[PDB]
């Protein structure tokens, strides 16, 4: 699994349980849809992709915190937290991305492999 | 000010200098505002309160470009940072591999 | 100010009004100053320059009694803080259940 | 495992391996030692305590950040990170720390389950 997801929320203590996680790859031209799917019970995301199809590129990591704030009953700010970086450019790495989540802060890291 | 940015570099413990920051607002991304950090890692006089009328915003900082000037190779390419404005602080601290943002209304 | 603390709460947006900072310095923990939050989620005054000597300091900011003020369930008794002095400023982002501090020196 | 932590290096987009966690338990009157370990290839610690072991009280984890950036041939700003939290008070939780380091700023979060 070349691209992992996990996702913790800061006001409950909990995963964030079924977030919608959208992965897109800058085009030749614009963003094009790469890959998409929601964090497990765990808070995690397995199985956006596959080595084969996660090729060289400019990625962004969209995840739907508005949706997941509003659903809660929680007044979220930021639309979506919006995570961009270049994958792969001197070859194959495995990629996670984790993300903790509050209302009006967000921040991110990366943990990066080599296979 | 309606809008202020601060950016921080959290491997040095120093503001973040003459990073550049550009903001969007969601039309019908139109560019809205932009500049460069100061000394204190400061940016004031982005917009003014005729102009920054409820909408969506995203607020985009060069983190690549700092990184590469002090030779270090960084993760991001920037840290954007989007939300929904119904006096903004936006706040961002940085590390090569990490960052974190947040609001603050006054 | 050789040292500043400043608080601000990320799940209303706003700073962190009168909360308790204690600030303590390791002994060959001696309190060392203190005091409580403004409505702009500072703390100036707490030293001068002739007492804030090099050493290893705790600041340690009474994040339980903030939330339990709000009505909300904390995790964490406190963020303390804790570095070695070789002007500060320390800055902490709270949540129920999370919180992260940077330090800034200028 | 009612309590486990997990470490990640900003710096370096990473696991934080081999880092010193030190658990104490307030006594009575003090700090008094509990358990310790060190972080895993994974940046995990798995296996501090057990279930009979993990009473009620006030617990502090220490995360020996110094060492572990001195090591690197990084220059740390904090000692230690510093997590304390109540515990158990209204019945047996489990609880995961996880925590994201830099040299001048730490974050920290917890997760709790009700198992
Ligand atoms: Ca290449
Ligand atoms: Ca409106
Ligand atoms: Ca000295
Ligand atoms: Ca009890």
């Amino acid at each position: 699994c070349p691209l992992m997801v996990k996702v913790l929320d800061a006001v409950r203590g909990s995963p964030a349980i079924n977030v919608a996680v959208h992965v897109f790859r800058k085009a030749a031209d614009t963003w094009e849809p790469f890959a998409s799917g929601k964090t497990s019970e765990s808070g995690e995301l397995h199985g956006l992709t596959t080595e084969e199809e996660f090729v060289e590129g400019i990625y962004k990591v969209e995840i739907d915190t508005k949706s997941y704030w509003k659903a809660l009953g929680i007044s979220p700010f930021h639309e979506h937290a919006e995570v961009v970086f270049t994958a792969n450019d001197s070859g194959p790495r495995r990629y996670t991305i984790a993300a903790l989540l509050s209302p009006y802060s967000y921040s991110t890291t990366a943990v990066v492999t080599n296979p």
